[PDB]
DNA sequence: TTTTTTTTTTTTTTTTTTTTTTTTTTTTTT
DNA sequence: AAAAAAAAAAAAAAAAAAAAAAAAAAAAAA
């Protein structure tokens, strides 16, 4: 029982602990023990964790809590001495084989499993322990490197303030005070800290239950939104912006910012098993509210620092203003005066171009949805009418449509005629093509790009044209919510939910596989399945799927006639056993006298139609078979007889990776609910503001021309009158997609 | 100071138009 | 002869208007 699990862990140590070649497994074991010690300490029982690095390639972690397995299997020895109630009890585990106020565990890593990294780099351990000391306020950590004689004492009662001070010790902080708080509201404990510096670089560090988040997350978005809102409100109230004659925006307060954000959710939800991005919906609101209150309170309390921060922000805003191109003010449509603009236009209030935007939307319903949710000061909306003229196919004199005339009038380039064209009189220096997220939205985007590239080439060159990316799907699982752009992102999200909070055990008594390793296995499986589906015309799906689990057939096996017969006979017998349809599989071997190779053939009789699928020499080294062999080598022995999986409460014995994946997906899609938006008229205006109108949470794309000649050729082929180059291009791309 | 006709509800009855995309023909224009 | 331009077949994206039927307020003719 226990020995089976220990041997299972010992067979594939990289699956459980991580890649041992780079020494990451040893560091992972040390951090696991330190994490257990910190978990004991968080219950208010331990206060010192003396981590000693010995000279015999071993490390011991002391604990002072209440006190009294992957680590036992990989470790060749374990020294567990529990000092409880005035008693000392010693137990020694040797490869998980036992021989008979916390503990010191002096684990011995087995040199067989780990390769190329024996000794521990104490700088990495020191960095991680210092980070944990900052995160865990009032928790002493003692590093003791005995081999080199060095020692250290990481102990900071401030915590996040100490983290900010450590980050800013080498840099030049701009003001002495450090904003901080550790308020907790409805269980979402939030800790934030701030200190600007003269480096004009942004560095915001995010943590979630003492786990770093590389790619930000909901806490990062809430922090940024709260900071921008509070600083803008302070600027507007005190009137420093009017004296500066410039409006501060995002990426100016954030410029030259050092901050740390730490959260502790009871049930966190991440985008993947790497936990590099938090996607928990509830975390944003608490961070936003606490920042909105307390940062404003700090600004009121510290007017000396507020002046310096406002001065730096004004300097950044002045630099950004100076970087802009020369321009002039322009009349805007208003209640008193219309200035000869279209009725459908909903113009803004800011007369200055380069502080205004135009959203080109697909219709009147999307127009109303965007008009209800926007910023009236900056953003203007010009709703089109469905699909517009293809100016490439159409004549120049055919451009007398109300749709294109409305677009020409609002931009006021006067591009009609090719005589009054003047991009210097452009009314908006940010033209945004906010079409629907669906296929016809993409087509209308292409038509608008043709209009802008052909009729207004300098507007595209100067970078005024932008593309919005509104979401197509909204997915909800009770409290959780997300916005998804494409079906590929939908598939990735479905995989992430399937692997969310689930454990796979090779044996009945064995530990769970690592989340990263399981994600890599599932990614390999999905890639191979996609390749097999692409190969479905050439060969049957059943034979290709069965080739994964069979032994690999190398070129040396081809020369031996008996080996090929045994291999193909085993393959066909396995196919016949696992057959749920009327297909009848039979084997044959064809002998080439030229090359002395006995190639196999797998005859099939499906639906009464007999067919032969010879696996020639090309297929053995055809590239796809290499991928099949690699996945087979990965998946030979990841499922014993008593394998099972779990998703927390529920359990399921399994016998194949297909069964486990299907069960995981089926449990993923239990509470799921997808809302597909068939254009912006189906989104609420608040949803439009959150996703793709707010500059804080915007995701745009500048249209640029890398090559003029290649762009012209592509436009003429895809959008010209001649159909044959278009058909050839589409067929070539279809074949390219079908092939690797 | 007085008629008269015009706007607005909210349920009813009615219709109308503009583009994309590919073959194939028919005009018409040189 | 030759090129260019318009129309129509079928699925897609967009939208536009005319009147009844009461009350009650403007905003001009008289």
């Amino acid at each position: 029982k226990v020995l089976k699990g220990l041997d299972a862990v010992r067979k594939r140590p990289g699956m459980y602990i991580g890649d041992t070649d780079d020494g990451t497994g040893l560091h992972h074991m040390v951090f696991e023990v330190v994490d257990n010690a910190i978990d004991e300490a968080l219950a208010g029982h331990c206060k010192e964790i003396i981590v000693t690095i010995h000279a015999d390639n071993s490390v011991s972690v002391q604990d002072d809590g209440r006190g009294i397995s992957v680590v036992n299997a990989l470790s060749q020895k374990l020294e567990l001495v529990i000092q409880r109630e005035g008693k000392i009890h010693r137990q020694i585990y040797e490869h998980g084989v036992p021989q008979a106020t916390g503990t010191m565990v002096r684990f011995w890593p087995s040199l067989e499993t780990f390769t190329n990294v024996t000794e521990f780099e104490y700088e990495i351990l020191a960095k991680r322990l210092r980070e944990l000391s900052f995160l865990n306020s009032g928790v002493s950590i003692r590093l003791r490197d005995k081999r080199d004689g060095k020692e250290d004492h990481f102990h900071y009662e401030g915590g996040i303030k100490a983290f900010v001070e450590y980050l800013n010790k080498n840099k030049t902080p701009i003001h002495p005070n450090i904003f901080y708080f550790s308020t907790e509201k409805d269980g979402i404990g939030v800790e934030v800290a701030l200190q600007w510096n003269d480096g004009f670089q942004e560095n915001i560090y995010c943590f979630t239950n003492n786990i770093p988040q590389r790619d930000g997350g909901t806490h990062l978005a809430g922090f940024r939104a709260a900071m921008t809102r509070t600083l803008n409100a302070y600027m507007d109230k005190e009137g420093y912006s009017k004296k500066a004659k410039v409006s501060a925006t995002g990426d100016d307060a954030r410029e030259g910012l050092i901050a740390v954000v730490s959260v502790k959710v009871p049930d966190p939800k991440f985008s993947s098993q790497t936990k590099d991005k938090l996607v928990s919906s509830e975390v944003k609101s608490a961070v936003e509210q606490q920042m909105n209150e307390l940062l404003a309170e700090y600004l009121l309390e510290n007017p000396t620092d507020a002046k310096i921060v406002v001065g730096k922000i004004i300097d950044a805003a002045r630099a950004r203003e100076a970087a802009r191109r020369a321009r002039e003010m322009t009349r805007r449509k208003g209640a008193l005066d219309l200035a000869g603009l279209p009725g459908k236009l909903a113009d803004c209030q800011e007369r200055d171009p380069a502080l205004s935007e135009l959203y080109l939307v697909e219709g009147d319903s999307a127009g109303g949805s965007a008009k209800q949710g926007r910023n009236r000061k900056n953003q203007a909306i010009l709703p089109l009418k469905g699909k517009i003229l293809n100016v490439e196919k159409a004549r120049f004199d055919k451009m007398l449509s109300s749709q294109e005339v409305a677009t020409l009038i609002t931009a006021l380039g006067c591009g009609i005629g090719r005589d009054e064209y003047n991009p210097d009189k452009l009314r908006y220096h940010s033209i945004i093509i906010m079409t629907d997220a669906d296929v016809d939205g993409s087509h209308i985007r292409t038509l608008l790009l043709t209009f802008f590239y052909r009729q207004m080439p300098e507007i595209v060159e100067r970078g005024h044209v932008y593309i919005a990316q509104p979401p197509l799907y909204k997915v909800k699982k009770g409290k959780q919510e997300q916005y998804i752009k494409d079906d590929e992102a939908m598939d990735q999200y479905q995989i992430s939910i399937a692997l969310d909070g689930a454990t796979l055990h090779t044996n009945a008594s064995a530990p769970a596989l690592a989340g990263e390793a399981l994600e890599k296995l599932v990614s390999e499986y999905n890639a191979t399945q996609k390749m097999i589906n692409r190969m479905e015309r050439r060969y049957p799906k059943a034979m290709l799927k069965e080739l994964i689990y069979q032994p690999t057939l190398t070129e040396a096996d081809l020369s031996d006639e008996q080996t090929v017969t045994r291999w193909v006979n085993a393959l066909v017998s396995e196919l016949n056993d696992k057959e749920q349809h009327g297909s009848q599989w039979k084997f044959d071997v064809h002998t080439n006298a030229e090359q002395n190779l006995f190639e196999p053939i797998v005859r099939v009789r499906t639906h009464g139609v007999d067919t032969d699928y010879p696996l020639d020499h090309e297929f053995i080294t055809g590239g796809e078979y290499r991928r099949i062999c690699t996945l087979g080598e990965k998946l030979r022995g990841l499922l014993e007889e008593d394998a099972f999986i779990e998703r927390g409460e529920r359990r399921q014995p399994v016998a194949s990776f297909e069964q486990a994946l299907d069960w995981l997906v089926k449990e993923s899609r239990r509470g799921l609910s997808i809302q597909r938006y068939k254009g912006l008229g189906e989104m609420n205006p608040e949803q439009l503001w959150e996703t793709t109108m707010d500059p804080e949470s915007r995701r745009m794309l500048r249209v640029t021309v890398k090559d003029a000649i290649a762009a012209d050729q592509l436009f003429t082929t895809l959008m010209g009158d001649a159909v044959e180059p278009r058909r050839a291009f589409i067929e070539e791309n279809a074949l390219k997609a079908a092939n690797i």
